[PDB]
DNA sequence: TCTAGGGTCCTAGGACCC
DNA sequence: CTAGGGTCCTAGGACCC
């Protein structure tokens, strides 16, 4: 049939949570993220930095030389686990169906709802009107159809604004819709399209499917349905954890085995107590080590294991040192496990 | 500018299992 | 009358947050 999604995003929610907890800022160029000392990235900013066009994923560096009077912040990440949690809270109020994408973000399945007399537009209006009042944090929000709508009309309206797409609204709305604004087409895949041709999803409707499944496989039957407004995908509420790591990146140096040696004993301690929370018996169907090199080229050792143990890490981590290292210098050592699967 | 730390899923080359 | 099909490892890419 046809469904009534909501896709919810917290508006500059790092920033967000550090303006709400530090007025002092607000109208400054703030940032949250590592310094240039520790060679670090921007995980987000407020929009008078933004103006200035500081950037997710920015080199800290990068970032200073656009805006030298950014203000950088290091992460609060429990109070924003907090907040994850209460607006998933808020969330739970109005339904069941709910789809936390990250801390900021959830599709709701809406449809079987009785709440705002069947509207996903006031249901999505009352839970960032909520959302403000019990948090102080401002949200927008898409509504549709479909879950990709939901997710590309949340970004429309924001901040704290919400679109709403009808299904009436859906075939002039794809005609001039970029393929880079679906979710899942990134620089490298709409550079392929462009290159092929294709910028929009009306550019799509008129290809071959059988091209597609060719070049791309399921990622063109993907977005061949997408771009006809198809996306079956429901709404999930039973997902789970598929893994856990946990990484560094050092100022560098480390071209000796003890060195890597070092930080993974300073690394285990703590791949131990976030895995202890969701099994507290260890459990583990593979183990493995990351390096990454100073041309910023990584390898990854994973190996078929039953149990976390830190002795057998050091030793891949040995061999992978040994063996794919090439005599580069290692920016970063990273542990990983990989869960089973109810 | 000099590029995090988390995760998701997808593919694929080769090794097994039958 | 040497096994191809399918599943599993496992390393890596693209992507999102
Ligand atoms: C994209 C991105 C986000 N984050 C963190 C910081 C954000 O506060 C949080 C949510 O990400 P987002 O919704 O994609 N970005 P935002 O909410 O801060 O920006 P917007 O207001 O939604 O436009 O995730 C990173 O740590 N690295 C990243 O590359
Ligand atoms: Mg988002
Ligand atoms: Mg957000």
């Amino acid at each position: 049939g046809s469904r009534k999604i909501i896709h919810v995003d917290m508006d500059c929610f790092f920033a967000a949570v550090e303006m709400r907890d530090n007025p002092a800022l607000r109208d400054i160029p703030i940032a949250i993220g590592g310094s240039r000392e520790r060679r670090g990235v921007i995980s987000t900013a407020n929009y008078p930095a933004r103006k200035f066009g500081v950037r997710s994923a920015m080199p800290t560096g990068m970032a200073l030389a656009l805006c030298p009077h950014l203000t950088l912040l290091p992460g609060r990440f429990d109070a924003y686990k907090e907040a994850s949690n209460h607006i998933r809270e808020i969330f739970s109020r109005y339904t069941s169906r709910i789809e936390p994408l990250s801390l900021d973000e959830a599709y709701l399945d809406v449809t079987d709802s009785v709440h705002c007399h069947g509207s996903a537009t006031l249901i999505a209006q009352e839970i960032r009107q909520t959302i403000f009042n019990e948090l102080q944090l401002t949200a927008s929000a898409g509504v549709a159809p479909v879950k990709f709508l939901a997710k590309i009309a949340s970004d429309m309206n924001k901040p704290n604004g919400q679109f709403v797409i009808t299904p009436a609204e859906v075939p002039a709305f794809l005609q001039t819709l970029p393929l880079a604004k679906i979710p899942g087409v990134g620089k490298v895949s709409a550079a392929k399209l462009e290159a092929m041709g294709l910028r929009t999803c009306g550019d799509v409707q008129a290809c071959d499917l059988v091209m597609l499944l060719k070049r791309f496989g399921k990622f063109g039957r993907i977005l061949w349905e997408r771009s006809q407004g198809i996306d079956e995908r429901d709404v999930n509420s039973e997902r789970l954890r598929k893994s856990v790591g946990v990484e560094r990146t050092m100022a560098e140096d480390i071209h000796h085995w003890s060195e890597c040696e070092a930080i993974i004993e300073r690394l285990y301690p703590e791949l131990e107590r976030r895995l202890a929370k969701v099994k507290p018996d260890l459990l583990i169907a593979r183990q493995g080590v990351k390096l990454k090199f100073d041309d910023f080229q990584q390898t990854t050792q994973e190996h078929v294991w039953p149990r976390l143990n830190k002795a057998d890490l050091i030793a891949t981590a040995r061999k992978t040192w040994d063996e794919r290292r090439g005599g580069r210098g290692v920016r970063l050592v990273g542990l990983h496990v990989t869960l089973l699967d109810p």
